[PDB]
DNA sequence: GAGTTTGAAACT
DNA sequence: AGTTTCAAACTC
């Protein structure tokens, strides 16, 4: 959906999120993309390096660790997903929560 | 547009 | 676990 900027990473590694949502690209900024039809070689080998670093990596579709976000800012992973902190984050100073004054007043 | 900040993904 | 890399979020 969104385009990616990818230059260094080839958009074969997680770091780009048109790779991480199991995409080719299509129309993006990248620089040396390997994301596509013309690649599908060294795509496949990336997928599968990918894939048993773990093994969950497409699967289709857990918690966060930001320390100088306080979670209310897109950094965090939770905040960018509308959605709360929960137990298996590892924040720190974490301010993404429900009872939050914060969070409560960047909602509005 | 340039430069800084950030934390997941990667690497060692 | 510590460190580096990376592309996006953010700030100016
Ligand atoms: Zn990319
Ligand atoms: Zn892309
Ligand atoms: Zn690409
Ligand atoms: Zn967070
Ligand atoms: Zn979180
Ligand atoms: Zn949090």
């Amino acid at each position: 959906r969104k385009p990616c900027n990818c230059t260094k990473s080839l958009c074969l590694k997680l770091y780009c999120d048109c790779f991480a949502n199991g995409e080719f690209c299509n129309n993006c900024n990248c620089t040396n993309c390997y994301n596509n039809l013309e690649h599908e070689n060294e795509r496949q080998k990336a997928i599968k390096a990918c894939l048993d670093r773990n093994p969950e990596a497409f699967k289709p579709k857990k918690g966060c660790n930001c320390k100088r976000s306080g979670c209310l800012k897109n950094y965090c992973e939770c905040y960018e997903a509308k959605i709360m902190c929960s137990s298996i984050c590892k924040c720190i100073g974490c301010k993404n929560f429900e009872e939050s004054p914060e969070r409560k007043t960047l909602m509005h």
